[PDB]
Order: structure tokens, then sequence, then C-alpha cells
């Protein structure tokens, strides 16, 4: 389902952020995983700032379990 704020974000931006996510992780599987991750926050978020936070907060918690 499409929300109002989704109009702000282009597919070129989504593809850019998905591939920033793949960098934070045959290659098709990992990219498929990131599209699933990014897609979930895209639909779940209520605005762009929250959308960017869900991203930011996800790389932060990806880069913490790997630390320990």
């Amino acid at each position: 389902i499409r929300k109002q704020w989704h109009e702000d974000i282009t597919q070129d931006l989504r593809n850019h952020l998905v591939h920033k996510l793949v960098q934070a992780i045959r290659m098709e599987n990992l990219v498929a995983y990131a599209r699933k991750v990014e897609g979930d926050m895209y639909e779940s978020a209520n605005n762009r700032a929250e959308y960017y936070h869900l991203l930011a907060e996800k790389i932060y918690k990806i880069q913490k379990e790997c630390e320990e």
C-alpha cells in the first residue's frame, strides 16, 4: 500500500540505499535479503525521517552483534 510520503523517495534512491545495505552484510541472495529489509521499513515508516532512522538504526545493530 502506497503512502503520501512515498512520493518523495524515488526508486533510484531505494536502490542506492539497498546497496548501501548489501555493503553492511550468490550475491543475488544477499541483495534479495536487503530488498526485503529495506522494503519492510519503507512500508512500515510513516515519514522519511523515520525511514532514514530505521535504516541507520539497522546498520548500527548489524555492526554491534558482529562486534561481539
